[PDB]
């Protein structure tokens, strides 16, 4: 039987990336890490299913969610926000992980949105952070990107002002390039990162939010989240309760 609806009831094919450095990346070897590949193996595991079960395939950021619409991945897992416009397309598992967005420059000038006039902003083509600009930052001219490598090589060559992506991955591009810092934090906490499922997939969706929730309450998700995100907030939401 299939009851969560998979395209092979015996493994999970997860749509991730290989360059979302810390929430998903692959190490030396090819094969996936960071928080949402270790939460969704930990959760996929409560559903019966070993990480041998698991396969993961990386792709650029805009191919995620028409992938899994076209039947290609049952799933896919790189701190995708949750939107009513994304809703359009695919279902969402309940949130897991809610942050900043984040404005990386070398220009200590830059110290708010307001900073933003008569700059270049580079965005990852299909991002939340593109709408946020598109909607906030009027004006702005936007460079769009395929990818965070290709918009941080532009930014560190002089082509670009700026960079806007999600926050751990700018702190992770801060470390890699000393000269750049995060000048600008804006709030995504009405976005939370869900797991990507085929809209209509209940049986898959139900299963998923059933072993996200245990594994909060059990302190895994906690865990998990002092080893990639060190120092930043956990909310109460996400921690065991009682
Ligand atoms: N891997 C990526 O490039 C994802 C970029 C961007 N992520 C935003 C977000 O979902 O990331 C994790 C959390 O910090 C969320 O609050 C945030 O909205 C997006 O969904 O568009």
């Amino acid at each position: 039987d299939n009851p969560l609806g998979l395209i092979d009831p015996t493994t999970i094919s997860v749509g991730t990336m290989g360059d979302a450095k810390p929430y998903a990346f692959t190490t030396a070897d090819g094969n996936f890490t960071g928080f949402d590949i270790e939460l969704f193996l930990n959760v996929a595991g409560r559903l019966g299913f070993k990480k041998e079960q698991v396969v993961f395939t990386g792709q650029e950021f805009s191919a995620l969610m028409p992938s899994v619409a076209n039947g290609r991945f049952d799933v896919a897992a790189a701190a995708i926000g949750t939107t009513a416009k994304r809703k359009e397309t695919v279902d969402f598992s309940d949130g897991y992980l809610a942050g900043f967005l984040s404005v990386l420059t070398s220009e200590a000038g830059i110290t708010d949105a307001a900073g933003l006039k008569g700059k270049r902003l580079g965005v990852v083509q299909g991002t939340l952070q593109e709408i946020y600009a598109e909607k906030n930052f009027a004006g702005t001219d936007l460079v769009k990107f395929p990818d965070n490598n290709s918009a941080v090589s532009a930014l560190n060559n002089g082509t670009v002002d700026a960079h806007f992506l999600d926050f751990e991955a700018a702190k992770d591009y801060s470390a890699r390039y000393p000269a750049l810092k995060i000048a600008v934090n804006i709030p995504s906490f009405d976005a939370p990162a869900g797991f990507v499922i085929r809209k209509g997939n209940d049986a898959l969706r139900n299963a998923l939010d059933k072993g996200l929730k245990e594994a909060m309450q059990d302190g895994t998700w906690k865990k998990l989240h002092e080893k990639w995100f060190p120092g930043t907030p956990m909310p109460a939401a996400y921690l065991p309760k009682q």
